[PDB]
């Protein structure tokens, strides 16, 4: 039976799921690690033990335990990205889907989804593989990790709660990709590891870190970075918020061992109570349990490993969005509404400024202020509103990504570099926010071919070409077919630094992506804060 | 006999001559104060001694004791600058244009001459005030005063060399105009100061001390602000540099009498000499000896007299060129030469940047580089060229002006604000350095009306507006005729901040003359060395 397949795990069964008027087989639900449950609360994640007889992998898994966004409830533009199936801490699963008949080795996709560590589901609508399997006939899987508390609590030197531990579940579905999806119709070979936000960040520390390197072959990052100032803590910092939350929970602190057992005993939603109080600053674009520099997932500081080239050479393709910022200031910055144009007064400006650079002096305040203020009409509430956009856009995902892409690409074996700036036509969030951060995923896993999602065929073509170009380049290590006649997304390189945009118009190239404010931000602004 | 007058210090005996087909009177050469010689050297000037018989005014005086620029044997460009007399320490003298037949109380205009306080004439071609007086029908004055060591030399404390003693020159004339104008048919209430760069500073200089206020009705100000960068010094440095120059001059370095005493038997060649070797940093337009916030002239800092309204107030015209900056490089930064179009390589620029910040550490360095630099195209040669002229013209010239205008118009009683950006068609500077620091002065003294200087007519009509402008606002205190039809010059207001430009095209009202660079140069970049 196309069906069944015997892993080194044991047997599973899929079931056959209609897509675009034909069929293919998918594969839900398959556990890559025994439950992190009870006292395995914290740490690293374990092999899941072989079972006898099938599993049933014909519905969707558990979502790990996690904050729900209910800013507004009942609206679909957020509800969408909530998690659609129960919450559970047993929640380790991933998902395949396969083409139908059976491919014999074929390329592979993974999908890593994003959500600040904080949030994320393999099971979205907007995440449903069997479209991009289908069309390009790749055998895409979607993996799963802990997030919050429960991925990224660190109390460095304690081997109860390391730290990093979601990255490690991450890591430990790449195993078992590598070592089953031969049986699935893959090729372990040819595995393209792809995610957006966090999950972009993930798939750089892949590239990173020396114990997750040969699991895969190629990558693709979709706003996010490894180096982005969201992305990592110190063990310091992850030590001192591990603390704050036990206190939060009338923890006793005396000793690791005390606040972990502690912690151990609280429910899920005790945990995700208090979460957000353990920030340092009054922020936005910063969660509180994410990745540490551990010396051991990370060897050295992420800035030597990228300086000294120590990380796996391959080729990448990698991009941003247009207006990364606006959603993080609808939701947490004053003067910024759903339902209004969101003009901004300088006063709310000047506030936003504060809340979007937590880590700066006034010097520095002062610093990007002039920098984003056109001092001829500063009392435009336009122009201080897409002016806040911006700022949190380069400072949190574009400069951070701008600095990897050009440390990398000197030792890396080609890159491809891309800037999404297409609005969709029935976006249901206000014009003001723009090309959203996380609204290019529904083109890459072509929701636009579907009829009654509503898009134009402008939007459907475009969908295609992103799909093609993503799937080219995971079979390939290039996005463009060689012999065709298309327009041509030509390679990034230190010298051209060339680029192309994602839309519906004719392709057009660009060099030096957002050039002026990233020398800003990834040069002057860090000079400027370290002196003084 | 209308060359005849009976002054308070004695007769006086003109001459006359020739004027656009016509004819005024000239008393050139009337001594104001007594020779400022010998033992006198560095000290405050003395009242001239009333002479008997009648004084022969018909022929220029001396030019003080100055540097004499050789840098283009034989250019006119650069010659028309230099002392066109014999050169002497004797040399404080004024000269008045009387329309013929003589006034009887008719508006005055006093010139005060710029040159970096190291140098200038009243003698100069561009300087001659017969087309002024003859056309607006002014009594014109222009008065002399000591530059350079003679002039500015300052050991605070002591009586012998207080320092200032140049800007006490121009007080003395502006006394004499006052005891002695009306003899001549002017009005001594009706007196409008003006002058160009180190000139235009002293116009402020004059409305900011106590002692200069009551000898003026009105002031104009060309490319020169009291507050300018290179317009004064503490009373420490100025003590350091007089030190500094008589260890170059192996003086006894025991006492102030001992250092005056020797500086005091030098030949004013010797000084002269070695007067460059004294400035504390590698740099470009800076200048030796200048005036002195002594608590004296200046009762207290000159930006907090600035913020306390502690000044005369009046009403005030003032403006600058568009490439003030061009002058000092092409003198002396490296990568600019005279007859080629000097595009800058970005080694140049960047040593370019340190002579023009000679203050700034390495931080400050690159707040300017940034706020200058095109990162798209950074190794533009004329960009480079063309950024590094607006750095050393906003810096220098046109940041501190726009800084004073603002503080002095909430207390003053009218401003009116000019961009002169005409390049003159007979100019024989290379077009690299567009409008000079300078050339805007032939168009205020109307030599465009000479037929053989060869402009053209636009250029007769635009002198002929900036004449009438000056003149009618020195009348006034409006440089627009009430009435009129032509387009009005509109007042400079705290709110609007509004100003015209000054060329042969329409007149064009504009906002915030170069606000964006002006709040980088008046308030981060203070602000970022104040913190590092
Ligand atoms: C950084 C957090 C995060 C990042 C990814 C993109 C994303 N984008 C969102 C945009 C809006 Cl306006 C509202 C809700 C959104 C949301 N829950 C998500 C999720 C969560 C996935
Ligand atoms: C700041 C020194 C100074 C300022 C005023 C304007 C001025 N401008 C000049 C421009 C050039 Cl290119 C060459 C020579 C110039 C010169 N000796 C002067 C004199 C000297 C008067
Ligand atoms: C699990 O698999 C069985 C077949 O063994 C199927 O009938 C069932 O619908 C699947 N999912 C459920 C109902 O939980
Ligand atoms: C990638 O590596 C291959 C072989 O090592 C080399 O021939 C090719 O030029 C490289 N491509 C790039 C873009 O560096
Ligand atoms: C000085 O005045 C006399 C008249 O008394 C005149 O002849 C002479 O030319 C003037 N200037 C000179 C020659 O120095
Ligand atoms: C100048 O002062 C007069 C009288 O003191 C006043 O009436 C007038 O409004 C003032 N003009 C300005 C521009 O302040």
């Amino acid at each position: 039976s196309e069906l069944l397949v015997n892993t080194k795990s044991g047997k599973v069964m899929g079931t056959r799921v209609p897509v675009l008027s034909s069929h293919i087989s998918a594969f839900l639900g398959i556990p890559f690690a025994e439950p992190p449950v009870g006292n395995m609360r914290f740490r690293r994640p374990e092999p899941k033990k072989p079972w006898s007889g099938v599993w049933n992998a014909s519905t969707y898994p558990n979502n790990c335990q996690q904050y729900v966004d209910e800013q507004f409830p009942g609206f679909s533009g957020s509800e969408m990205w909530n998690p659609n199936r129960e919450m559970s801490e047993d929640c380790l699963y991933l998902n395949i889907w396969v083409p139908s008949p059976r491919p014999k080795s074929t390329t592979v996709m993974v999908w890593i989804y994003g959500g600040g560590f904080y949030s994320g589901s393999s099971t979205l609508d907007v995440y449903n593989g069997k479209y991009l399997a289908y069309t390009e006939e790749v055998v895409l899987v979607s993996l799963s990790y802990r997030v919050g508390a429960f991925g990224f609590l660190a109390l460095h030197g304690s081997q109860e709660a390391p730290g990093n531990v979601g990255l490690l579940d991450q890591r430990m579905a790449l195993q078992w990709v590598h070592d089953n999806i031969q049986f699935f119709g893959g090729d372990p070979k040819t595995v393209t590891i792809f995610g957006e936000s966090a999950g972009g960040a993930s798939v750089g520390m892949h590239i990173l870190s020396p114990g997750s390197r040969d699991l895969f072959r190629r990558a693709i990052l979709q706003s996010g970075s490894p180096n982005c100032p969201w992305a990592s803590v110190s063990v310091a910092e992850g030590r001192r918020r591990a603390v704050e939350l036990g206190r939060n929970l009338n923890c006793n602190l005396n000793s690791d061992e005390e606040l972990i057992h502690c912690l151990r005993e609280k429910k899920p939603q005790e945990l995700i109570d208090v979460e957000w109080n353990v920030l340092p600053f009054d922020s936005i674009f910063r969660f509180s349990f994410v990745p540490v520099i551990d010396g051991e997932f990370f060897p050295t500081s992420l800035e030597s490993m990228l300086n000294s080239g120590n990380f796996k050479k391959t080729q990448i393709l990698l991009g941003v969005n247009k207006d990364e910022g606006s959603f993080f200031l609808l939701y947490g910055a004053p003067g910024f509404s759903k339902d209004s144009e969101s003009k901004i007064s300088r006063e709310d400006f000047m506030s936003g400024v504060k809340l979007s650079v937590p880590h700066a002096n006034d010097l520095g305040l002062d610093a990007v202020t002039l920098q984003y203020t056109d001092w001829m009409d500063d009392n435009n509430g336009i122009k201080n509103r897409d002016g806040l956009d911006d700022i949190v856009g380069d400072h949190n995902v574009i400069c951070p990504l701008m600095h990897f892409v050009n440390k990398y690409t000197k030792f890396g074996n080609g890159t491809y570099l891309y800037f999404f700036n297409h609005r969709a036509s029935n976006l249901v969030w206000p014009e003001w926010m723009g090309v959203i951060h996380g609204y290019e995923i529904e083109f890459v896993f072509g929701l636009p071919l579907v009829k009654e999602l509503n898009y134009t065929a402008e939007e459907e073509a475009l969908s295609r070409r992103i799909m093609h170009y993503w799937a080219t380049f995971a079979k390939t290590g290039n996005p463009n077919e060689p012999h065709s006649q298309e327009s041509k997304w030509p390679l990034f390189t230190t010298k051209e630094q060339k680029f192309i945009d994602l839309n519906t118009e004719p392709m057009k190239v660009h060099q030096r992506l957002r050039v002026q404010m990233c020398v800003f931000w990834n040069q002057f602004l860090p000079k400027l804060l370290n002196a003084t």
